[PDB]
């Protein structure tokens, strides 16, 4: 009860979240179709995100579908390389090596190994990031990272800690980050709870700060700070 891995018929996104979502059936199962107010209903019953950054969230989403003007996405719009997709993901392969949308074990042990205690804090997350840009770049030839993708990126993380753990001490248990992204399921039973508090866009801008107050190069190394 609660959760269904996707069938043949059923699309899903490069987004780990938008992903738990749907095989929950908060969105639609077969990820299509989805529009502002089903955005807006998903991410407040599910997770206490505030409608304005749900809104904010969908009208990027909505560039994607192919049709122009669109009032509607479908999950694998979002793979479309270089609209909101972007290299140097946590979890997915650049698409220059293979699909840029499933779960990539390789990567993601590369960002686990920087979560070094049982709990994520932003040094933590700012420094996964790090390391997953400088290794795109220098081994993809291909590598590249929009103005939109680096703000996507950076908030992405942001994300993780203040979406899934507690935004106030900006932190969140490894565990329920590992859960959610090798499972696509909602870490519930290791005691995830939705909270009272809405999460606002302002919230994720201030986290956003906090990642890239977190990083501590002696020069920056390319698209590393651009929101
Ligand atoms: C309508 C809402 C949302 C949209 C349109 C959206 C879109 C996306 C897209 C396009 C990506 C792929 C970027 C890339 O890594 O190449 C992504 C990644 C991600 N999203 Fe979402 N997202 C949404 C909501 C959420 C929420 C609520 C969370 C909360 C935890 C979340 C967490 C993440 C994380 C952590 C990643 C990075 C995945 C990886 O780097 O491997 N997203 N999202
Ligand atoms: C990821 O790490 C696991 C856990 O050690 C290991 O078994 C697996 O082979 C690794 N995968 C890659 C592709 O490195
Ligand atoms: C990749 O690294 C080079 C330094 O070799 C830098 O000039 C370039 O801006 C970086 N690319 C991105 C998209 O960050
Ligand atoms: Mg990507």
């Amino acid at each position: 009860s609660g959760w269904q891995a996707p069938g043949p018929n059923d699309v899903r996104a490069p987004c780990p979240m938008l992903n738990t979502l749907a095989n929950h059936g908060f969105l639609p199962h077969d990820g299509k179709g989805i529009t502002v107010n089903k955005t807006i209903d998903a991410l407040g019953s599910a997770l206490n995100i505030d409608a304005n950054l749900s809104t904010l969230l969908f009208g990027f989403a909505a560039t994607t579908n192919p049709q122009p003007n669109a009032t509607f996405f479908d999950l694998d719009h979002l793979s479309r390389h270089n609209i909101l997709e972007h290299d140097a993901s946590l979890s997915r392969q650049d698409s220059y090596f293979g699909p840029a949308d499933v779960f990539n074990e390789a990567v993601f042990n590369q960002t686990k190994s920087f979560w070094t205690g049982d709990i994520i804090d932003v040094q933590m997350a700012a420094n996964a990031r790090i390391v997953r840009l400088l290794t795109s770049n220098l081994t993809n030839p291909e590598y590249s990272l929009s103005d939109l993708g680096s703000a996507f990126s950076i908030g992405e993380s942001a994300a993780y800690i203040g979406i899934l753990g507690d935004k106030k001490s900006a932190t969140v248990p490894k565990s329920w980050v590992e859960y959610l992204f090798e499972n696509e399921r909602l870490p519930y039973e290791l005691g995830f709870k939705r909270p009272n508090d809405p999460f606002t866009t302002d919230d994720l801008g201030d986290l956003s700060t906090q990642i890239i107050n977190a990083q501590h190069f002696p020069q920056s190394p390319g698209k590393v700070e651009k929101r």
